[PDB]
């Protein structure tokens, strides 16, 4: 029952990520306790926190329409896209953000290929954090009574076809082709195989985070409804697709790799499907015979 | 910033709550810090702290296969039939118990209609706790500080008809005709209505939990897998039937109120289907036309 | 084992109490996660928290040799004087604060008597505030789950007098005449009575915060190594003096009383001799005899 | 702000001093959240969970009159002599406990020198263990989030000599001569050096502990009121004189070793003078001259 706790690391991207940690400390307590009121004062925790960082020059939140430039003072190297707050019933909500190289917005428009880390984190019974820096996905627990992040585990590997397909079948009088002939695989396989269960928490990173640790896929594909999906590119997909990729996953617009989608706009949406390979992969032959 | 606190009233019986509520607390701890040993703790601190309540004579755990008769020196006027951990991807798992007075196990076999009081337990960032002694619904937080659950909402009243459906629709294969005839309405409204949304966390407490605070139906129908349903009748079916018809709710089997069911043993399972008052009658309705 | 909970209270003044209460919430998590930095930090949190509250127009902290005044865009009303963190072997230390409303630095040196509010908090194994706004002193528990303060005693009064006596007695051979024959009485009663006990943490707020619950007396007097005392006047002596007053208590220099003194600087020490009003009133006697 | 935690360790033994920190991560709790009826509590704790952990055969606690004797389904080799609640004022609290191997009452009968295992706990703004397999002192903080034991020190060193000096002076007209010799040089320094600071809080753990982390000497001496002092030999003296002499320091009577007293009876008192070392040496000079 005794514990002896040791530093762990994956320059200023070190500064930032403590800073940004912080930040989310600061929320999963803010959550804790409760809506438009949460989404504000969240975001103000990370800009804050972001900033006294030294290490940003350039950040984008889902919060603020425009990018936030960084006083001069304080600029460093680092481009920071986040959600602050993404997703009252309890169903767990969360913060997802992706760390850039500088290249003004433009340094917030590159590729996710230019991802240098990203993570995400997910308030429920505990605060757990997912996190990257490129060499794969390691798991962390808040502990608030230390106000630290616990490893628990290292390097993350999502299992390569899972039993679980996650999305709103609501939507169905509004699927494209491909999602329609795909759902039907799930529920009706025709390989003498048993259906898959479906789960839909409808807070992304809550179904996110179930994908990699139980397998399987998640989609909020195009629908008539949304054309380019709902979830945004910048601090959603991009930040999500990194993680699952480096967990050994794949994510997906469709019609090409999320991680590879040139940005257009800072609040751009984009479809995403992602999760175990092989499940990814089934999904884009449905998709590639429609 | 500064309050006051007082003591909040719904004899036996109020010995036996605050002691459910202690063991509550403990299981909250112990989800917090984290699964078959999970199981086994949870239902020692259910059993232990019920039995030195001084208020039980017989109980029925999810969790063991005869009913539990209480040592003759401990006995009082209460059956107390639960599911101490109802649900490790941080989805919200709960406590699920019914309060019953004596008529052997015999007395924990009586209609859900008899029940004194009921309530859930929801393990998320906060844990959270619905109860009923009949006069409505009350919902609580724990507050691990003080120890003491707070109550945050009085006489909680579920809306009279929702926009969200909560099912497995990966057993879409085995649905009988209703089931299947009420899903395509959902998703292909007939009446020029939008589509409902779809939500499914896979974990009982959580989904009816949400189906209370936002309205909507949740459904574990039979089927041809399960052909009387999969959640278990004392201590899963009849609590959150007693709670959510007591916030103006229904819950039926899809042949009668399952507060109606006479049980023939105590781990039988039977349908589920619970909600908004329009949205299940018009799932019966789907029923009595098949 | 039910809580209902309300809001308390005792206008610019109650946002200025509730940021001072947000900043101490603060401050005991970082206590509790734990030298030089802890200073550093707690001030921080005081004079920003203080600053944004706006209702501050000048404040004076332990730590800052000049007095603080406020950006004109955030001015109030109100001057507040604070330690904000008094005195590593868990002895519980302190955060004390009183609050002028204003007359430039002119306006921190008001009498004691000017007071509109004080308080201490004490970071032991819970975290307790004193408070008064004149109207008799109230006790309050901090409840971090909550992140709120909770009334514990209405208009705590301390004892007539006491059977404990609190000083250094290692300053035994600088003490003037007066302070040594008060303790020589205090163990060698002339009276027929038991001696008193004796008791020194050497953390003015856990000396002083005994001496309210417990009753006694508190000292540190002037001696020839400090001859106008350790205590500072204007965020120690002067706020724990306005507490223990309002509980019925004295506090006193050995020459007047605490609040009656009239500042000349806004870090001057003076001699504190405080607690149950039949206790200092002997102390006098024995500095009006020498 | 990333940490990795690891299992420490210093057979039964471990399964026994596992269930007593289990025992103080329970009182820890309660004594936040608060008489006689923690005694009561914390009592239960330590007993209930000490038998459970199969590794006991008898205890003596400060609660209770007779040496509790396992019930043999549960008993192992060793013996546990426990004060589960030592020391309102927020005055920091303790439980101190040493640990023996059986040799009936006798086998709680042995000298201090015969202890297997010892520690404290002090329930401050952190819970604080020091503990002692005779290897030297580590120190412990409580992380009630995770429910362990941090490693805070290895190895805790007391100093050679100190500069306080701690006991109730309100004893002065009862004291020995050689405790009045020793306290006047404390004050009267006749070498020239500056007079010792005195510290009491009145809390046996509190004293003790400052003594070990800041130096200096820790005295509750045999006076006329008190002739074989106050403090308990098995449970309060031999545990902290074990802790104190594996830190580096001594604990005497006046007379003897308080490790080598050989135990008349369970709730014996002895006096108890220790720290570091030259002090209690200089103390034993006081004696041996008198
Ligand atoms: O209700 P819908 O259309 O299924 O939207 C769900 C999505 O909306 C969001 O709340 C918005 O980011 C995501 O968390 C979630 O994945
Ligand atoms: O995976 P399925 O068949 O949808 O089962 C889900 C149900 O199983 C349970 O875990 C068992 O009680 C419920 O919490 C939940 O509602
Ligand atoms: O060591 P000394 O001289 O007794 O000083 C004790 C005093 O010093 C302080 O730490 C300084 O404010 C007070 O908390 C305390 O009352
Ligand atoms: O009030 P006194 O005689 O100084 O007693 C203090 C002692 O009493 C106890 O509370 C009793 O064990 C100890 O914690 C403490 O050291």
């Amino acid at each position: 029952d005794m514990l002896t706790l040791t530093r762990y690391v994956m320059g200023e991207l070190t500064q930032l990520l403590n800073s940004m940690l912080t930040a989310i400390k600061a929320i999963s307590s803010a959550v804790r306790k409760a809506v438009k009121k949460l989404d504000v004062l969240s975001n103000s925790l990370v800009i804050n926190m972001l900033q006294s960082s030294y290490s940003t020059c350039v950040l984008v939140s889902e919060e603020n329409k425009d990018a936030i430039i960084t006083a001069k003072e304080k600029r460093g190297k680092y481009v920071v896209c986040f959600d602050p707050l993404d997703g009252d019933c309890l169903a767990s909500i969360g913060t997802i953000f992706a760390i850039y190289r500088k290249t003004s917005e433009k340094d917030a428009l590159q590729c996710g290929r230019n991802i240098v880390a990203a993570g995400y984190a997910l308030y429920g019974s505990a605060t757990l954090v997912a996190l990257s820096t490129g060499q794969g996905v390691d798991l962390f627990m808040l502990d608030p009574a230390l106000g630290e992040f616990v490893l628990v585990e290292k390097d993350v590997k999502i299992k390569k076809k899972g039993k679980i397909y996650s999305l709103n079948e609501g939507y169905a009088k509004y699927f494209d082709a491909a999602t329609t002939e795909y759902v039907q695989k799930k529920k009706f396989p025709e390989d003498g195989s048993a259906p898959y269960g479906a789960r839909y928490v409808g807070s992304m990173v809550a179904d996110v985070h179930r994908t990699l640790v139980y397998g399987g896929i998640f989609l909020y594909p195009a629908n008539q409804k949304s054309p380019k999906g709902k979830l945004r590119l910048l601090y959603e997909c991009n930040p999500v697709a990194y993680i699952i990729e480096q967990a050994g996953g794949l994510a997906t617009t469709g019609t090409q790799p999320v991680l590879d989608v040139k940005p257009e706009a800072i609040h751009q949406r984009v479809p995403l499907i992602l999760g175990s390979p092989e499940d990814v992969q089934e999904y884009l032959t449905c998709v590639q015979k429609n």
